[PDB]
Order: structure tokens, then sequence, then C-alpha cells
RNA sequence: AAAA
């Protein structure tokens, strides 16, 4: 694709066994899945994204990834509604035998992102961000100058 | 230690309110219906002429606008904290009572250190919630309402 | 994904 294909930038950002993504485009996390190769994967979307990450789930199945939801937020305005979804994804992937998870809260609407930020601080696991130059305007992130981040690391 | 709720409206003409910058349209409708007295903003050199453009018209509005301040790196929320607590720091100090921060604008990162400084300094967050297209990637202004994020004690 |  036109993502690079290599994005961490560090040895330590793609290291992690289970990653949950908050869902709005299927191209991202589909990416993402790739930089980290997780062993599992969560996806919190809305009715509107839910078909998008139905097929972010589809891909990590067939390559053997176990895979937790999608679960639908009712309202992506709501950071609660988001919080809540992702702790419960958290934990899932917990009982599951998941023994370091980071949450992806690149994707989704800002509270969306938010709720997610608050669910991973309170569980001691870490944010990661995709993170891209724009052009001119700052209306279109420039997919080939993509790198993945660590934004808190809170283990 | 403001706690993080539902789905309410934010419905107080906040005296002042400290923006993070990216486009000049959405903070300059926040501005026109909250009427602050008081303004900061916060921009990287990317959207500087944004944020400038917002200012000029705040400012002819009678507007007592602090900033734009750079941002450095707007992929890494602690600039954004930084920047966003001056900010209101510097609003405080030159009079005003009650504030608010819009965390609408900005790379996501520039938002999540907003967020951090006004969770820190005790004040509101906001958040102008719109509907998009079926391909979630054109937002329709026309939807535009203005949320509360947070909920200061 | 600098307003999913």
């Amino acid at each position: 694709n036109r993502f690079p294909r290599v994005g961490g930038v560090s040895e330590s950002t793609v290291q992690w066994e289970g990653v949950v993504f908050t869902v709005s485009n299927e191209s991202v996390p589909r990416w993402v899945m790739a930089q980290i190769q997780p062993a599992y994967m969560g996806l919190v979307a809305t009715q509107a994204s839910l078909a998008a990450a139905e097929a972010v789930a589809a891909v990590a199945r067939r390559r053997g990834i176990e895979v937790h939801g999608p679960l639908q937020v009712a309202d992506p305005n709501d950071p609660a509604a988001s919080r809540s979804q992702v702790a419960l994804l958290l934990s899932e992937l917990r009982r599951a035998g998941c023994r370091e998870i980071a949450v992806d809260l690149t994707g989704g609407k800002l509270p969306m992102s938010l709720g997610a930020f608050m669910a991973a601080e309170e569980a001691g696991v870490a944010s990661l961000y995709v993170a891209t130059d724009f052009d001119k305007h700052l209306k279109v992130p420039d997919m080939r100058t993509a790198t993945l981040r660590q934004i808190s690391q809170p283990e």
C-alpha cells in the first residue's frame, strides 16, 4: 500500500501482544496491525463505522489473531461511553491471556479517543498514535509519512 | 479533577476560552456562540495563519486575545499541555474568572495535552460535535453543536 | 488521522 512498510519510532513502540482500536476507517488499524503483529486485538466502533471495524476484524482473524469485538458505542460524542467499552475490551483481552496491551486511539471521533485514553490510563496500558504530515491547508494526512508513536507509557 | 461525563451541550457563556488551533472556521463559530471577553490561542507553525486569522476577528469584536503561542512539536501532548497551561494562567491574571478550553482543533496529541492542562487547572473542556457524510470524512458544519466534555468541581 |  502507500503506507510505509516500516512505521514504529522505536523498537518498544511495535512490541505489543495485544492492541485495542477506536475505529473510524479500516485502513489505519490494518496498517497498525501489520506494524505491531499482535496475537490479540480489540475493536470499539459506532453504528456508522461498524462495517469498517468488521473488515479489520476479518483481516485479523484470517491471520490468526484472537479478535474481541467490535463493540459499539451508542454515542460517539460521549467519552464516557467509549471509556466503558474500551475498559470492557481491555478486561476481556486480559481474561483471555493477553499480557501486554496498548490502545491505538488514532481512529474514531475525538471523544472516542479521549474515552479510550482514560480507560487506558486507568488500566495502566500505553496509548499509541499514528502521526503524519499534512497538506498545506491541514485537511488531509499524507499516508506515506505515517509513523506509529507511543504517547503514554503508564505500565 | 473535573469529571469526564456524558452528552450535555455546554450552555455557559464562558468569560474566557482557550483554543488549540488547526482551522479558522471552527473557532470563529465557537467565538460567535460563546462571545467570550477573553481568548487564548495555541497553534503550530503550520496552523499559525489560521490562528492569526481567528485572533484578528476576535480583536475586532473587542475580545482580549492572548497568543497565538506556538507548539514546537504537535505530535507531543506535553508541549501543548505547557502552552495551554500558560494561557490559562495568563487569562486568569488578566482578570478572567471563568475559563473553558475548546480542544476541537489541532492534532489529537494537541487536544490531549490541552485536556490534561484543563484537568490540572480545574477548568471545563469543550468539543464541537458535528455529523459527517456517509464515508465519515467531511463534517457538516450545519449540524455543529458545542458539547461540554468535562464538568469542573 | 490537524473537526471520525
